[PDB]
């Protein structure tokens, strides 16, 4: 018998993930992503500050 | 991330309300609008006023 063969992508679970190749990963001690995110604003009156 | 800017007149709340601009409120002491509103009547008979 011969082996029926997958790649990552032809599945449905590549969607999810976000691959990219890096081949200079064994020198890495530390990454990290930054964020910034800003949130809108109600104005009122009354007794709120 | 980008903030989504929302204009009043494009809600569906803008309809409740006729809005108009006045630049010389702070000088109103007291505004005032008035109606007059008339009724119609049924002639009868009979001893009755």
């Amino acid at each position: 018998n011969t082996l029926n063969f997958v790649r990552f992508l032809e599945l449905g679970l590549s969607v999810a993930c976000i691959c990219t190749k890096f081949p200079e990963l064994a020198y890495v001690r530390d990454g990290v992503i930054q964020f910034e995110v800003q949130q809108p604003m109600i104005a009122r009156d009354g007794p709120h500050p």
